[PDB]
């Protein structure tokens, strides 16, 4: 469907000129304001003259995003605008990603935040795999989006390993392979060295350390199925525990 903007159930007919460009957030992703209501959204622009490889990837991801309306852990699309020269994809405006939150924090991200993040990411990967046969496998702090409402969603679409590395980086503030100078050197350390587990002297719960250890299983045959990973006590704890991610997000973004 094209030519419509749906923000919270209210459906509006709209064209690209009904949006005011508030600047690049960076492909190109704009922050735009819907003049009719004042709502602010994220808009991804795909140029018809663009690279064939980049456009093909954009259209594949949009196909999944349009089918993922029933997953609360995937960034939602509000509508599309097709012009003679461009395609404008209206997405819900998130705050920032976990990589930038780590940079503003200038230190480890608390376990209670990573607990809610873990529950959101795993259920997004399981949804993508179960409902659409998509194997993401490329989870990193730059793909995990958060907003001031406390929401945690995936964007920009074997998977268990990259989640474990992302959790170790965010829990320690240190990327486990920061001293590798090439991509091949990273692959050698992944295969030759023991998995980079969580430190034991940072007050991490046994559930958190167990979950990261299960994610960083080198033998692919020994990695758990999703129905097993969704039963891990670390997932069970933060499925129900009250964690004020929204207030923590605002406090971190208030840092200079
Ligand atoms: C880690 C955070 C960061 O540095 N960036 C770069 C600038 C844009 C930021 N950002 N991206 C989105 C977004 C992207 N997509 C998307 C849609 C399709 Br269809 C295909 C591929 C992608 O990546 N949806 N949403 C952002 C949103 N929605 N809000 C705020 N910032 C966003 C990420």
């Amino acid at each position: 469907q094209t030519g419509y903007l749906t923000i919270g159930g209210q459906r509006y007919q709209a064209e690209i000129n009904d949006l005011e460009n508030l600047g690049e957030m960076g492909g190109q992703v704009w922050k735009m304001r819907f003049r009719k209501t004042g709502h602010v959204i994220a808009v991804k622009q795909m140029r018809r003259s663009g690279n064939k490889e980049e456009n093909k990837r954009i259209l594949m991801d949009l196909d999944v995003v349009l089918k993922s309306h029933d997953c609360p852990y995937i960034v939602q699309c509000f509508g599309t605008f097709i012009t003679n020269t461009d395609v404008f994809i209206a997405m819900e405006l998130m705050g920032t990603c976990a990589e930038k939150l780590k940079k503003r924090m200038q230190g480890p991200i608390p376990e209670r935040i990573l607990g809610k993040m873990t529950v959101a990411i795993v259920k997004a990967l399981y949804y993508l795999k179960e409902k659409h046969g998509v194997i993401h496998r490329d989870v990193k702090p730059s793909n995990i989006l958060l907003d001031e409402r406390g929401q945690i969603k995936l964007c920009d679409f074997a998977d268990v390993w990259s989640l474990g590395i992302s959790l170790v980086e965010l829990a320690t503030g240190q990327f486990p392979y920061k001293n590798c100078k090439t991509d091949f050197e990273v692959l050698t350390k992944v295969l030759q060295e023991e998995p980079p587990l969580l430190p034991g002297h940072m007050g991490f719960s046994g559930d958190f350390q167990s979950f990261v250890k299960d994610c960083l299983t080198k033998d692919h045959r020994k990695r758990p199925k999703y129905n097993k990973l969704l039963e891990h006590s670390f997932i069970k704890r933060y499925e129900t525990l009250e964690v004020d991610v929204a207030s923590w997000f605002k406090d971190v973004m208030a840092k200079t």
